[PDB]
């Protein structure tokens, strides 16, 4: 029943059909600029548009090389390499690599998952080609940028009950690695997700070169000159959910927030955030995850983070996003450093909002003097200085259980109230709050 094809040309008609079982034969397939045009292999974008439903596509031992010049061959329009519009499809085992670093004319996504009940499993994706590449989001990630951007993100999960499973996603592009827009019940499971980092000090060393950042005197979109002493991802979110998107399911165009996301047994390295789901609605659940060398570890707003780890070399392992955060329950291990420390945020965690139950565990004995668990206060976060992003900083925390099974110090700010703290040591706890309880635990 499986049909095997031996070229991209013979693959494309099956994408339009329902209930097919198709295999693209092992080999290397190249997509170049000359493959785009009216009489060419790819006359439209998305390049591979999966419109059928109830189909299975096997890409075992397939290497698909897409030249990044293709991101410029469709005018000033978004280019998606793969988009799934149908339902109940399974795509497996493709190795997809962007060749070169040519930026999109507008913007690009490697994979977009619409429809419902689709699964992409076992893919190996390498994302390349974006502008500007080397500043993270310092000079703009949305409208009103200081340096105008041509972003290129990895996997965009939308639709309903769509599933990214056992994939490796490597990004060397300015964009999210895995993100969700208008996705209901998305699941990310068993994935390895990886960006790369650059220090703000290395960016500031562009002074006098005539670089794009040098020409704006390093004035960030946050309203201040780029501060020294931070490590930034060149990517955006590793696994990030946003509240405003459009998706299509069964011909219906839907504009909604992401809801009910689940993230299981993923490892996320060198992204702006490990897992951020604060903007998603419904039930948020994160379990078994490992976050290494990200600017922020876990920020889900409300829900459960359990049996998860993060190191603190570049930023806090935990952050409450807003003072509106309620019901965030977490059990997070602060992992040994994956690399040298370079944490300009002066915090291992920033806690606020209300009715949280937070446990931190760690075997670390070598504690950098600037790292502390903060409950309320003025976070020295890269994007929240000098009143920038004001709702994400300087807010109160009330009625929170904090179980500090670590050697990290704790600072309870004046805006903290009714914090129930238990800690291995109470001598390194500063309490300036109201009606807080501090009790010692024996290891």
């Amino acid at each position: 029943q499986t049909t095997t094809v031996y070229s991209l040309e013979d693959l494309l008609p099956y994408l339009k059909q329902d209930n097919v079982d198709v295999k693209l034969a092992p080999g290397t397939y190249n997509v170049n600029g000359f493959d785009v045009g009216e009489d060419r292999l790819f006359s439209t974008t998305p390049l591979f548009l999966f419109e059928g439903s109830n189909s299975t596509y096997d890409f075992t031992d397939v290497k698909l090389n897409i030249n990044t010049v293709v991101l410029t061959k469709f005018g000033n329009n978004e280019v998606n390499e793969i988009q799934i519009l149908g339902n109940n499809n399974v795509l497996k085992n493709l190795k997809l690599e962007d060749i070169g670093t040519t930026a999109p004319s507008n913007r690009a996504q490697s994979i977009v998952i619409d429809g419902r009940d689709n699964r992409i499993e076992g893919f190996h994706l390498t994302i390349r080609g974006s502008y500007p590449y080397g500043y993270g989001d310092a000079f703009g990630k949305g409208g009103g940028s200081v340096i105008n951007h041509r972003k290129h993100s990895g996997v965009l999960i939308r639709g309903l009950r769509n599933h990214l499973k056992d994939c490796t996603i490597i990004s060397r592009s300015y964009g999210h690695i895995v993100f969700m827009q208008a996705a209901s019940y998305p699941t990310v499971e068993g994935c390895y997700i990886e960006g790369e980092m650059r220090s703000t000090d290395d960016m500031l060393a562009e002074e006098g070169t005539g670089s794009p950042a040098d020409k704006v005197d390093f004035m960030t979109v946050w309203g201040y000159k780029l501060p020294a002493g931070y490590m930034m991802s060149l990517q955006e979110g590793g696994i990030a959910a946003y509240n405003a998107g459009t998706t299509y399911i069964d011909g219906v165009e839907i504009q909604r927030a992401t809801d009910n996301p689940t993230v299981l047994n993923c490892t996320i390295k060198n992204a702006r955030t490990g897992v951020t789901l604060a903007h998603a609605n419904g039930t948020k659940y994160v379990e078994g995850c490992t976050v290494l060398g990200c600017e922020n570890g876990y920020s889900i707003g409300s829900g459960t983070v359990v049996n998860c780890g993060a190191d603190a070399i570049y930023g806090p392992v935990f952050k409450n996003t807003y003072g509106s955060d309620k019901g965030y329950n977490a059990d997070i291990t602060i992992l040994p450093p994956s690399d040298a420390y370079y944490n300009g945020h002066d915090a291992v965690a920033y806690i606020g909002g209300s009715n949280h139950n937070l446990t931190f565990r760690s075997e670390i004995t070598e504690i950098p003097s600037n790292l502390k668990i903060m409950v309320s206060g003025d976070l020295q976060g890269l994007r929240v200085l000098h009143g920038s992003n004001p709702s994400q900083n300087n807010f109160a925390g009330t009625n929170i259980v904090l179980r500090n099974l670590t050697n990290f110090p704790v600072d309870l700010h004046s805006d903290s109230s009714n914090i129930t703290v238990t800690s291995c040591d109470t001598d390194n706890i500063t309490d300036n709050g109201t009606n807080n309880s501090i009790e010692a635990i024996d290891c």
